[PDB]
């Protein structure tokens, strides 16, 4: 079709000088509308083994993989598994009736403890450590009224939600959440027979890297997955509808907005903003201010868009759809690009892509 070439030089055009301006070895863009996808690869997957980006190339989502633990959130929450209004001691029976315990599962997810950073203190390694460090935790900020984006905050709620769904959290994604989606290749934990095709990260010097084991890092940044299994989660998202209600029902409780902090709608897990979006607003998200630092929240848009950045140390991640004209689009980078330029090509991409 016609439409496939418009695509491709469209992706051309803004995605490929990426790849030279910042030394990127490999690269997959794709391009999600009206139920059709278009798939764009670049470059390496690996450059020792002298592989190319394919359709079975699998990469670190990093913070994206936050969008599959709201999700599964989303799924134990209309399953009767957890409220939103419960704490994590009613689950974690170890943090009953603790500071910690006063805490709502939605603010674990949405950030607004009042006394949680971006990462786990340093020393915070094993799993007794992850648990004394939450026994020990105490307030700070009023509960609820500030976001302060973290690691640990989410990574929490997703232990939650495995706990309610008595499995470990590496099951909750890989044997109900994923085969609910329709994916094929996405994984916490890579197994052997796919190592073949999972790519080698590369940080700033070009070297391989890999990301490591952490405290509770499958909930927070520790899945991988293929362009195709995204483009498939984004057809999810831009058609709960079409999907089993368990399913359909867990994506469409990640897409209601929760609070506002400036311009931006924080749903679970999803960035949420009002359609059409200014480009500012979108780079706006980024911001070092709401990214680092505590904001205060605001309590609660028709016309709606949703995206995410997510990134390790040698991988980088975007994801953006708009339900309105039904179309998204997927960035997958082995090598960690800044997040302005991967929200500036998906949305020239995205603007100029006939409707
Ligand atoms: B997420 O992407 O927002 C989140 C925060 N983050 C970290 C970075 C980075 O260090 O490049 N960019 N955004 N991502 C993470 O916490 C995972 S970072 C790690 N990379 N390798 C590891 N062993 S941990």
């Amino acid at each position: 079709t016609p439409k496939d070439q418009e695509i491709k030089k469209l992706v051309d055009q803004n995605f490929k000088p990426l790849l030279e301006k910042y030394d990127v070895p490999g690269m997959a863009v794709g391009v999600i509308q009206n139920n059709k996808k278009y798939e764009m690869y670049y470059g390496l997957q690996s450059v020792q083994d002298k592989k190319a980006v394919n359709s079975s190339t699998i990469f670190e989502l990093g913070s994206v993989s936050k969008l599959f633990t709201a999700t599964a959130g989303g799924y134990a929450k209309n399953k009767g598994k957890i409220s939103f209004d419960d704490t994590p001691g009613k689950y974690w029976k170890e943090l009953k009736n603790t500071p910690i315990d006063q805490v709502n599962l939605l603010q674990l997810a949405t950030y607004t403890s009042g006394n949680l950073a971006l990462q786990f203190p340093d020393e915070v390694k094993t799993d007794q450590q992850v648990l004394t460090f939450f026994k020990d935790w105490k307030p700070k900020n009023s509960i609820g009224e500030y976001r302060q984006y973290s690691n640990p905050s989410i990574g929490l709620f997703g232990k939650v939600v495995a706990l309610s769904m008595n499995k470990p959290f590496d099951q909750v994604l890989e044997k109900t959440i994923f085969p609910a989606l329709g994916l094929k290749h996405s994984y916490v934990n890579v197994p052997k027979t796919q190592m073949q095709n999972y790519a080698f990260g590369y940080n700033q010097e070009n070297q391989p890297i890999r990301v490591n084991p952490g405290p509770l890092d499958a909930p927070e940044y520790g899945v991988k997955s293929t362009l195709p299994d995204m483009l498939s989660f984004i057809h999810a998202n831009l058609n709960p509808q079409k999907y089993p209600a368990d399913i359909q029902r867990a994506i469409n409780e990640t897409h209601q907005g929760r609070y506002q902090v400036n311009t931006m709608y924080q749903a679970l897990g999803w960035e949420e903003f009002s359609y059409p979006a200014t480009l500012q607003t979108l780079l706006d998200s980024n911001s070092e201010q709401i990214v680092m630092k505590p904001n205060k929240v605001t309590a609660i848009p028709s016309v709606k868009m949703y995206h995410k950045t997510g990134s390790t140390t040698g991988f980088g991640t975007y994801v953006v759809f708009i339900p309105k004209e039904n179309i998204g689009l997927v960035m997958l980078t082995n090598k960690r690009i800044p997040n302005e330029e991967r929200i500036k090509a998906a949305y020239a991409v995205l603007n100029a892509i006939k409707k």
